């Protein structure tokens, strides 16, 4: 009954039925992308009407569009065509992939590059990677996708460890044609094996670690209903999936005495960029757009209970369309459990004899991706204390190259000529925020260092200030670490007991923006990656920080063109962008497959309560 | 047989029986420290000789004592008269705390304050806190403790909820007499209780939790021998308690192969301050040095089974003079375990088809320590991965105010009328460095930023630096989160198999500093507070960051006097000292009794191992 249910496999086959009726998905049509739509702005939404927008791809060459479809009325409601040289492609189709390899295998300079450096060609390895958009004419309102060679020495083998380097070839995927080869000339392909399953480079297992079991003998505390509703421990919320962002939360909530208060609209991570900061031609236009141009969410992997998910873990297995519109199940592909989370609160008081201990736990939201070489974890937590925290988990296979002769200063040496280029990991969380209502506002909160003097003569005093962002223009935001600085997510129309505005504290991580040159083509692309913070007026089409179609897009879409519309942001419906990131300089120990590392942020309520949420806690 | 073995009963007891023989221990005498000194640089050295540095105060008024002795000979090896207006009291004893109290209930201008606000003396608990150095000219040379009042209504009263504003009393403890009562006018003292196990305030305790049960079938990976020496996953470590720095590791060392690694010699919490940012003359000299003026480790909690530490719990109870030189038991007071943490590495292959997962474990050593309302638990961690962590969590009742009429930019309001002041709370770490040996060097490493141009035509290139550190009077160092800045401590006589320096690199948090105007007394005191990080070169009598006598000393010690030695650091036997802490301005969510809260830093090995160290996992 709910309009926020995981779409279904009869949605799924019913949109494919009317597409199909309508005329739309001849044999040259292939499904880009096909997600659900929130409902729109309305407190009253009482009439269901569960709607899919699709991208439709055209192998032909004809222009593709985009369609809006009704499964409760089985009708097409609009259908656009797109023109592509404008407003950019549509994402990279997963059977794309197959084609660059293939193409290049009969492409003779490819073959005359290849027998140069006496590699047998069906032992090449083709990664097929986002193009972006650099000084080429000729690319402009074309289907690019550029290609990096890899040797695998027998089926098993870890291609990753022999990088071609010297060599790049840029293929257009509809007219099926080679458009460049270039050779900047031969590098060693690095000979050690990198198969981190071979007894010969683990040496023999560890027997030493004794088993640690997690077990609920009661079951867990929390209840799933309607399929994807969760309530926990005051908590309330509905967990989503799209293809392309993975993992959405949508109304988040907690339950204050008998009062439901909301605090987060829609939780997603809107984008997720990863620009490669070598400056060899050979690499320099490497930047994946993981969600926007690949789609995270289509790539996520099935989880393994025991081995991925650890405790009495509830799946959710969420549908998606594949190319030609069937439905597609990711078998548990979504973990849900709680966890303890140490001591809550602690207290042994001389004065009343009183010794006082709580527990904590917090409630595990989670997914893994896998694009190429890398894999990605998405963790949400929600803790009984109030807080909300998001994790990003890296792993994998780092990205290589050869190591040169004589060293780099952008490149990182793994193995004897073995390089990994120095590269960034950068997020974008978009939060459509709704503290206790819609009516909101932020305020940059820095601390404020006082000068020994009158009324401060001990020279001990220190302060505070927040300054209110009033209008777009101004809310474009840095990182100050060294100033303590953060940001409050306010009501100013419900307050506290104390006559305060209840509000949530945003506190980031304050890793580096992004790196690159600000007149460089990734700068431009993925804007929203230069600053930390960003707050807009919500409206329903403003939906990724780097708009609708990110792939060969030529700059400027998403953020800084919504920002521009300098709209009133005090005490509005408003939607707040974090930027945060990992700066990647691989080291021996990531080789040759990479420990997780973490970046994420937090939430923590800044009298939001009357008092302490967790004084009902019992102790155990 | 260890020499880093704890203290035993027998050992306090003969020091005991060594000072009653000297002379040193009559009836008039206290110790108000006592702790086992480390063996001085050389392996193996004088066979094995344990010695003791015992401070010994009179309570007579004749100078104190610092004493060292050894209990394996018997014998006095130094015994010297401290001039403690010149270098500084003892720390505080515990049956000081006592005295303040009592002795105020006598005194007729405390009688008079508390008379004119309607309050009975009975009801009036008294905080005893450290004084500080300030204008007060007939405080050099006396043990003076200041004291604030709050109000206990009945005796399972928190007194917190009460405090009587306006008032301060000043006390020389070793002559009792109260030196000053400054009443600066009445303030309305709170009414409201916070009494966080009352239900009138609890409401109805939850009935909602499940259980979670975290067991380990065949017992802990772990293995514990001599007492206090642990194998774990490969590291090797010594558990050390002292009674003013608390839990203590020696010898920190991982076993690479055959061979096993040294890392850390000593890592250690060498100092916490507590300084408050309120400039009302009733609390503007308040400044907790709770290691230094406390004793951090006197204070330890015994740690409940299932409440305080939850799974397959090893327990260490470490053993300490009382002040009579009797041992005393601090039952349960160190809790070891190990802990599930989550993915280890994770990547599943396209090409080569294996799907690959590993799950990560940590093994934790905690104590939790009470100082009259906060209560800190100090967390370490060592992981599968090689990297070692350190955790700060605080908890407890913060201190309280009223809370002016007008509002205040210093203090927040919790409750009506009740305040509570902003504060920093801040740790130095002392980490003893030996990085596969005692020859370390530490750089400072900063992202480079690139311009577009030649050889970086698309403007995305980036790179870093790395500075080395040569000599202690360059190696005071501030944060810059901006430009990801760390710390590698690297050995440049010990390579890896890429022929690059072995190295660990230190990731701060990046929090605040201290903020107190350069020219207070607490910035002179705390001096190590003011920067991020300090590098000095070995010596055996520079153990605390602050100096040896802490409480009421001026400036002059630690630190800044250290460095003035102006010492080769550049692949010698080096010292590294980490500033980090929280600035707290306290939310109403903290009240009654406040949720955790957590810093640290953490160390990951940056090309120490030839490969990921990790590799011999088991799937399990
Ligand atoms: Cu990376
Ligand atoms: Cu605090
Ligand atoms: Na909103
Ligand atoms: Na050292």
């Amino acid at each position: 009954a709910s309009p926020f249910r995981l779409a279904s496999a009869g949605e799924i086959s019913e949109v494919q039925g009317i597409l199909r009726t309508a005329g739309l998905l001849g044999p040259e049509k292939r499904i880009a992308y096909l997600g659900v739509l929130d409902p729109a702005r309305g407190a009253g939404s009482e009439a269901e009407d569960r709607r899919f927008r699709v991208f439709i791809h055209d192998v032909s060459g004809a222009r593709p569009q985009e369609v809006t479809v009704s499964v409760t009325n089985g009708t097409v409601i609009s259908a656009v065509e797109l023109d592509t040289a404008a407003t950019g492609e549509l994402p990279v189709l997963e059977e794309e992939f197959e084609v660059v390899e293939q193409l290049l295998a009969t492409d003779e300079r490819w073959l005359k590059a290849l027998a140069a450096r006496n590699l047998d060609v069906s032992k090449v390895r083709v990664a097929p990677l986002s193009a972006g958009v650099f000084e080429y004419a000729e690319e402009r309102g074309r289907r690019i996708l550029r290609g990096l060679a890899f040797v695998q020495d027998f089926p098993e083998d870890s291609a990753w460890a022999h990088p071609v380097d010297g060599l790049v070839a840029y293929v257009d995927v509809v007219s099926k044609e080679v458009t460049r080869v270039i050779d900047t000339g031969v590098f060693p392909v690095p000979a050690e094996h990198g198969n981190y399953t071979d007894p010969e480079l683990t040496g023999p297992l560890r027997t030493t670690q004794k088993p640690i079991s997690i077990t609920q003998p009661e079951g867990p505390s929390f209840t799933v209903t309607g399929g994807n509703h969760i309530e926990w421990e005051k908590w309330s919320l509905d967990v989503g999936f799209d293809v392309r962002e993975g993992v959405v939360l949508h109304n988040i909530a907690f339950r204050d005495g008998d009062r439901l208060r909301p605090i987060i609209n829609r939780a997603s991570i809107a984008e997720m960029v990863v620009p490669y900061g070598d400056p060899s031609p050979i690499r320099s236009w490497q930047n994946y757009f993981d969600t926007g141009e690949y789609l995270v969410g289509q790539y996520a992997n099935s989880l393994e209970l025991g081995c991925d998910c650890l405790g009495d873990i509830t799946y959710l297995s969420p549908v998606i369309s594949d190319a030609f519109g069937n439905p597609r199940e990711i078998r548990n592909g979504i973990c849900m459990h709680e966890e303890d989370w140490g001591i809550l609160a602690k207290h042994s008081d001389l004065w009343s004899g009183i010794n006082y201990t709580r527990r904590n736990r917090r409630m595990v939201i989670s997914f893994f991706t896998t694009i190429g070489n890398y894999d990605y974890g998405f963790y949400w937590y929600l803790y009984l204390d109030g807080t909300i925290e998001f994790e990003a988990k890296a792993t994998g296979v780092v990205f290589t190259s050869a190591f040169p002769e004589g060293g780099s200063d952008n490149i990182s040496q793994l193995a004897p000529g073995l390089g990994a280029p120095f590269h960034q990991h950068i997020f974008s969380a978009r939060l459509d925020m709704a503290i206790d209502g819609f009516t909101n506002r932020v305020e940059e909160e820095d601390v404020v260092r006082q000068t020994m003097g009158p009324g401060n003569e001990r020279g001990n005093a220190f302060s505070r200030k927040r300054t209110v962002l009033t209008r777009e223009s101004e809310a474009v935001r840095e990182a100050d670490a060294r100033t303590g600085r953060t940001w409050i997510i306010s009501n100013p129309e419900s307050k506290n007991r104390l006559n305060e505005p209840v509000g949530y504290k945003l506190h980031a991580h304050n890793q580096p923006t992004l790196l690159a040159d600000p007149g460089s083509s990734i700068a431009r692309r993925a804007a929203f990656a230069t600053k930390d913070l960003w707050v807009t007026r919500y409206a329903d089409d403003e939906r990724y920080p780097t708009g609708d179609f990110v792939n060969q897009h030529s700059g400027g879409a998403g953020l800084p063109s919504y920002i521009a519309q300098d709209r009133d942001i005090d005490g509005q419906d408003i939607v707040v962008w974090h930027t945060f990131g990992l700066t990647h300089f691989p080291r021996v120990e990531d080789w040759p497959i990479m420990p997780v590392d973490t970046v994420g942020f937090k939430l923590r309520p800044e009298g939001f309560f009357d008092r302490s949420p967790v004084l009902d806690v019992p102790a155990n």
